[PDB]
């Protein structure tokens, strides 16, 4: 077969639908998603027109090899979709209703800057490639635009899912090639982070504060030191579920600024001790009776302005 | 080939049955379980009876490509089921007696809210789409739901497999959809927990609480800093075997609330020694001996009231 | 192509023998271990009979489409195997040879209880369901069940394969279906056990006895604590290995029990230093000079009984 | 079908193309990374040849098991190309234009001698093995060579896909061998290195360096065993990134190197504390001053030698 | 189809030839490493014997379909053989020339008694199995066995790549099989071994000996557990890249050999403290001051002895 040829001199309309069944393993470091959707297309072949009468019957069903199929294609997927066709129909004028069902494992960026209180806009690309005898292109048929209300994702809240109705038509190794972005808008549930990370995280961080009401530099060194050490578990923790970013994330700015935190109050714990031992601890009891103040006052006053700067 | 024609203008009733051979890989961070079981089918097609005293034989073997077989997809698999056809049986009467093999993994979500002592409802969905000759329902052949004695699902306590006999008819993209709802009650053997995570966790924190009997500041700063980074790591190890919630679990609750024990002893700790220093070891004294029974006391009552709030 | 037709009333018997040739990937969580194996089967089928005379071959060579093949099936395999036919083989009396090659990942349960001492009986269950025409019976080949020299599972000793010749004829969906059970014994290698983890595991132990020998708070603090951390290292360290049973391993058991020894030396360390502050080292000094004796011997005692009630 | 056979005595020039779409996991262990593109063929076939005129047609399409196609396959791929052709194309002089979307899992080797600051040349080898017949050769059609302005490449800046137009023919297994060498070179996104990695292990390295202004023996040892075992815990969460080099990398160097300045900084600890007891602090303070001085001195030009060797 | 009948009483002759292209993954704990390389064939099937004038051309190709060939499979590999057909050649007086391409991941034991200081030879067993009609034995043509220049294997030296030329008749299940023996010889890259975890494991114990000159209990009994738990997360470390083996390793030898120095450290850190506070310094004295020689000699001469009896 070949495909429908121009009435006028019109190009061929595609009209494209997905439609969720189900959405399953954002994978943050690998800045993919997958997906199990429906998937229709509808475009008008004349060859296929009939007459309901001499047929005795409204509508006409056909296998895939039987009939020309447009060769839709995703251009965002890791491995070509595993595509199973449910059914094909033919109404009185040639209009053809394809519907096929999919999944596939989509590569879509994710923009890591507000984590874990980040947004993303998933993007699912259908494309079209025109061929020598027309040039086709696609459209969005918003009433088959949707997903199941069960559709979940794992430590998401899902937005909404849908098309951007004008496809981008450009050229691409000389030829014409229609491309159309379906969108998926989800936001990450910073809830757990903040029995899991946050607090803990916290809490490390002041109990390192307390060397501030102790003399004792052997009691300092080993508060200072161990919770510092807590800090890199949580600090190494973090990265773990992350990719590699060429810029600052939100959590990732908040635990490197604590480690100066860490450093200062070390220099504070050393300069103390060495008071202590020089005979001087007027000016010792004054560095800490500062430190008491100034740490949580600086430490509240940076996160506020970083919380400005990010949000 | 095309759907068994209605003699008078009923919907197409397909009979259907899961019958469980091996369940396995319940992972409770992807909320997937694969399952290995039969899926039988039944349906009538008059177009396919004949003469039993005459033919020659009380029952019909076709192949799959040689009839009409319903299009019967799952909704909650991941990648579309591996399927092998046993038997096809036909009836003189026409009644159509399919048999397959196959073996998915299965999207299912799961309410850790009690976890490690959760019971889980695993569901398998079961769906067809109706055609334009006619339209298709499911039903439930109880005769053919069960699961072999044998199966089993590490980590958890298999308590049945059933379905919910209506099944759900709804429209979708113009079209009639049937959806089944066989379901897998589970729950989880909580046993192991006890010695790995639970009473470890609970020794280290009785450890801390020895620094309520010292007056060592150098010693209690080791004491509770180095039980406080070991509560860290089984809070860690905890959250490896879990996906990330937008709720608190009953484990998660534990771990957080003890985080605020050690902050207390903590303060305590620092309280006592800074008292020392300032010449009033009596007042210490007061404290000190008031925490040997408060942190028992609350911990007891907070653990009670979180087990009324989950349970 | 339909099943060979009976003589009198008899059941169709198939012939069924095993050869490994491969065995790997013993996965002690996931209970499950990868074969590569000969799959032969063998039946009468009287309609493929001929004279060798007539025909000038004493054998004939077929296509597996050319002829009925009863359908064998494995019941715990995780995904059905993948199976590449190399020979089917006629004798004039009609009977056929079957051979093929396979690879499988099978699912079958280990008793953990003597861990890492335990053996393990692993199986490999093949089955048939019978047609409407007649009853298919499975039976084993003892000249076609073996295994190579050179089968090897790493981290375990190959002890025997064999069949349990005698089927389980049962009924399933009202069709009767006989099954075969294949056993490869095997006992786990636990010689590295103890140079990685029993050794390592009782000298750190030993180590937070030498707080026995003395006077120093901080530094007996420091001992029993630092060895119990190491302790949970390896604690959670076993736990990786092992999937979660809900009864105790013999490692698990001795794991658990020094957590006690681990707390008990805690509260003696803290009693002596108590005493030590009241002004009565004499008591302080006895209880200590007890603990000496008492916790190697107790801890000889217990480890006794562990190995009686686990062995 | 066989090759188009030559007019002249000409090896056949099959023109190919690679238009990146996707470029993801790129593997720094299994030094592998995924491409999904367009392989794009042209060659003459004369047997294909038509009129223009008498045809009507500007261009014919077949599909491919109608033509003879080049077996064009991949050098360094891990397995076989998932293919799936997208047009054929025949113009009246019987020049076949092909188009192919493939993804693939390509081996391409990595110097990580300047890790994380490195770049890298990746490689797909397109060959093709001449027939008997007549010998293939390839050619580089820079026209269809590129990627869309789209690629990324996580944790990699992409600085361009070009290749090497000119083929390396040579004899494999008695019969010519084209071979064609696309090139994607990339370089490395290091800024997540510096917050992540190198300052947390600059802080601690300097934190142990304050044992220098302390006279406390028991203090010291924890300052610089506590911020050694930290230093252990980048080494290995670095190895981990990384495989195993038979040279230094970068980092690797700065790493090793630290540990000589801990080793270093435990033997002055360990001399001050030696000369303090024999009652010779005058001695211990020199070595002390010293050291307050050498360490960050030594360090910083010891690190201006390592940037130098390796940049 | 069947295989080609003798003419005196000979079996039939197939030459074999592996060339490696690629060879990566050399996984230790699985024992397999993956290969991507040509396969070729040879034997001879008068049946196909043609003239070049009565058929035009002096060489024929074939699809596999078409004619027999000789059921060649691997007998080491995980999952049956990934396999592309290349080409097939038949000269008149009909000698076939089969050519593919493969991958596979062999399953090959490693011996790691010298670990990380090992040279293995790896395996791939070509294999074939007899038929009825004649005996089929496999050969090596030297012509066609080798590697491309190219070929390297991650943290691995590449040797040779040769074949066994006598191959292994023997007999199975009543019927002659014929085996052939490729091998790779490989030796490991032990460099990055000596910065990453010998040299980092001897500084901590050289850390741990500073202990002998200091009168701090407190203090070593800090220096001594700490290097010791850093002792323990190296032998942790070290244990994941490899297999439970049924014999001492090397680098366990080593490993294990350590915790024995640590352990008697901490005996020699405990008797030099219970003689201070037992007012008996001078013996004391004597004890740290031989510990200062012993260990380091005692740990050379283990050393020596251990080394020995391994290489
Ligand atoms: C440690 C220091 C404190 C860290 C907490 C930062 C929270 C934050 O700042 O996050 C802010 C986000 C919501 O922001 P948004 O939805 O992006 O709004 C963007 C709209 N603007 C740009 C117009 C303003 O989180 C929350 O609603 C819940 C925060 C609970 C934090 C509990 C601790
Ligand atoms: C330290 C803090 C203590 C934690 C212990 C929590 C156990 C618990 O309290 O949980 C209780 C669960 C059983 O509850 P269920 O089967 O879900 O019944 C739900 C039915 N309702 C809805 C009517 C309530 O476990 C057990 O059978 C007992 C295990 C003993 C735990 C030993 C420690
Ligand atoms: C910490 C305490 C030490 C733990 C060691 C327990 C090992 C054990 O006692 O386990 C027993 C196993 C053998 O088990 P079996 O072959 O099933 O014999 C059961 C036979 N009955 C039922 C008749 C009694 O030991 C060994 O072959 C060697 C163990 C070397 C241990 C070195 C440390
Ligand atoms: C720990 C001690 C600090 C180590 C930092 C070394 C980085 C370096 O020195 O590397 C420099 C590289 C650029 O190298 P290039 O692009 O390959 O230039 C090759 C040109 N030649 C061949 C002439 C030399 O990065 C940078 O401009 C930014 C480095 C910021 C690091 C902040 C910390
Ligand atoms: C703790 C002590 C450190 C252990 C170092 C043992 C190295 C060794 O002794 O190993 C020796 C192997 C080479 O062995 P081979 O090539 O297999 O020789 C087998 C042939 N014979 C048996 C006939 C001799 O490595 C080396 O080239 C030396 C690496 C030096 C690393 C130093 C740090
Ligand atoms: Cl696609
Ligand atoms: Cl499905
Ligand atoms: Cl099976
Ligand atoms: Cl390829
Ligand atoms: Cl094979
Ligand atoms: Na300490």
């Amino acid at each position: 077969v070949s495909p429908p040829p121009p009435i006028a001199d019109e190009p061929l309309t595609v009209n494209t639908g997905i439609y969720l069944i189900e959405s399953y393993s954002l994978d943050d470091c690998a800045e993919t998603f997958k997906v199990n959707a429906f998937l229709s297309l509808s475009w008008k072949d004349r060859r296929l027109a009939f007459d309901p009468v001499r047929s005795g019957v409204r509508v006409k069903t056909y296998e895939p090899e039987a009939i020309w199929i447009p060769e839709i294609r995703f251009v965002n997927v890791e491995n070509a979709r595993d595509a199973d066709v449910v059914d094909i129909s033919v109404s009185p004028d040639g209009t053809v209703q394809y519907l096929e069902r999919f999944s596939a494992r989509v590569l879509s960026p994710l923009d890591f800057r507000r984590y874990p209180f980040d947004s993303q806009t998933l993007h699912i690309y259908l494309i079209v490639r025109s061929v020598d005898t027309r040039n086709i292109v696609l459209a969005v048929d918003l009433e088959k635009v949707g997903k199941n209300d069960d559709v979940f994702l794992t430590g998401w809240d899902i937005e909404s899912f849908t098309a951007v109705v004008k496809p981008a038509n450009f050229a691409l190794e000389d030829r014409l090639e229609s491309k159309l972005d379906y969108q998926l808008r989800i936001s990450r549930q910073y809830f757990s982070y903040i029995p899991n990370i946050i607090l803990p995280m916290l809490f490390i961080l002041f109990i390192s504060w307390t060397a501030f009401w102790s003399t004792s530099y052997e009691a300092n060194v080993t508060l200072v030191v161990s919770t510092l050490i807590a800090h890199i578990a949580f600090n190494i923790l973090v990265e773990t579920c992350l990719p590699k970013t060429p810029y600052m994330t939100y959590t990732g700015a908040i635990i490197f600024m604590i480690y100066l935190f860490y450093f200062v109050a070390v220099i504070e714990v050393t300069v103390q001790h060495y008071l202590k031992v020089e005979s001087q601890p007027a000016r010792a009891a004054s560095i800490t009776r500062a430190s008491r103040i100034a740490f949580p006052v600086v430490f509240l006053l940076a996160n506020i302005i970083l919380a400005f700067l990010f949000f």
